[PDB]
């Protein structure tokens, strides 16, 4: 089997007040135990937490636990951790990190830019 | 054993004049010898690939075959091209197929003001 991608970094421009669905799929040949992830975001001044969550195993799903950003949702059919940001706001662009856990330590960036309706 | 990807497309906007990364990377987790990957080139006006060749194996960097105009070149195996001095022609999707799926760059080439309105 072959896992041929894009890479782990892509930006995307999205219209303010519109959708936008930021990427993130996962692969193991391993197979695995309970599996954490987390999306942040980041600019220069700050940074903020979006949703952290669990994928119990390759059989279910991802899964939610934290969620600070009512915007975020989590949907997907690869294992997809991709979130589609609904609501969008100048404010939201930047960079959005998505890492994933079991040594591990991989990270899938998005660079979102937020423009207007014309 | 984890790899992340974003996906198998993605969009790329690109400053004329410049140079951009087109990316594709391909990840397995069986050793892998004479791995053919192309480049393709689709426009509107015409349908051309780009480079090809193969990765001997995880040990060496791409050997490519099949060469491109003087403007593409070759850079967790990497088989992402390098495009040298942007024109508005270069303007098309970039498809690099892992002959035994396939990732797509749809490249738009355009052009940026210096700043925004009046700065400081």
């Amino acid at each position: 089997s072959l896992e041929v991608s894009v890479g782990k970094a892509t930006t995307i421009y999205a219209i303010n007040g519109s959708s936008i669905l930021l990427p993130c799929t996962f692969s193991s040949c391993y197979g695995f135990e309970n599996l954490y992830f987390k999306w942040s975001y980041n600019n220069s001044e700050t940074s903020r937490i979006l949703i952290d969550g669990i994928v119990k195993n390759d059989k279910s799903d991802p899964k939610v636990r934290v969620k600070d950003d009512d915007r975020i949702t989590l949907e997907g059919s690869t294992n997809n951790i991709s979130i589609l940001l609904s609501d969008l706001e100048f404010s939201d662009t930047g960079r959005y990190t998505c890492f994933v856990r079991n040594d591990l330590n991989n990270s899938a960036t998005i660079f979102l830019q937020v423009v207007d309706k014309l």
